[PDB]
């Protein structure tokens, strides 16, 4: 059972701007997704202080970076708080509407795309490098879901039947054909050191077989 939804017009506009604007400094997508993962980890860690059972779905708080040249995917996995179905369809998009508007006005006043994270919508910088993004997520209070969008104004949500996650979020970047440098170990290492050196959780960069 796959459900198809229309993006809010403002988010579709943000996605088109990210996809169509000429802007060479694409590597910042990784900082924005790692920052999102760090925030999700902060949330479950804080909530576990008053309800330790919230970690029954997994004690480890970490971030894994998994490149796969065969599938041409870069996967960012965290064991954070995860997202509910309502998060995927309604809640986060509602919040992102005001952040998108502020970001759009800032860009017109001279900001650049690298400052997208200051407006809370850094996730969508994934489309600087990905033609399709798949998000697998599991929140303690809900089922495991797959969100997916290739832009163009629509996204899908389905119950995920694959390997159970325990808790957290997996962002699968199906990279554009000319963006495969983000599958190279030395390139990912360089970006993490430059932009994500002080993240307060272990970041493991997987090596390819
Ligand atoms: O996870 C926090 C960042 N997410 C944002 S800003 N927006 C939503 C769009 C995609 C589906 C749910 C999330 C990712």
């Amino acid at each position: 059972e796959v459900e198809t939804f229309a993006f809010q017009a403002e988010i579709a506009q943000l996605m088109s701007l990210i996809i169509n604007t000429f802007y060479s400094n694409k590597e910042i997508f990784l900082r924005e997704l790692i920052s999102n993962s760090s925030d999700a980890l902060d949330k479950i860690r804080y909530e576990s202080l008053t309800d330790p059972s919230k970690l029954d779905s997994g004690k480890e708080l970490h971030i894994n970076l998994i490149p796969n040249k065969q599938d041409r995917t870069l996967t960012i996995v965290d064991t954070g708080i995860g997202m509910t179905k309502a998060d995927l369809i309604n809640n986060l998009g509602t919040i992102a509407k005001s952040g998108t508007k502020a970001f759009m006005e800032a860009l017109q006043a001279g900001a650049d795309i690298s400052m997208i994270g200051q407006f809370g919508v850094g996730f969508y910088s994934a489309y600087l490098v990905a033609e399709k993004v798949t998000v697998i997520t599991k929140h303690n209070d809900d089922e495991q879901y797959a969100w997916e969008s290739s832009a163009g104004g629509s996204f899908t949500v389905r119950t995920d039947t694959g390997e159970p996650m325990g808790r957290g979020t997996k962002v699968i970047l199906h990279l554009k054909e000319d963006q495969t440098e983000y599958l190279e170990e030395r390139r990912i290492k360089e970006i993490v050191k430059k932009h994500s050196q002080f993240i307060g959780y272990p970041i493991t960069l997987f090596v390819e077989k």
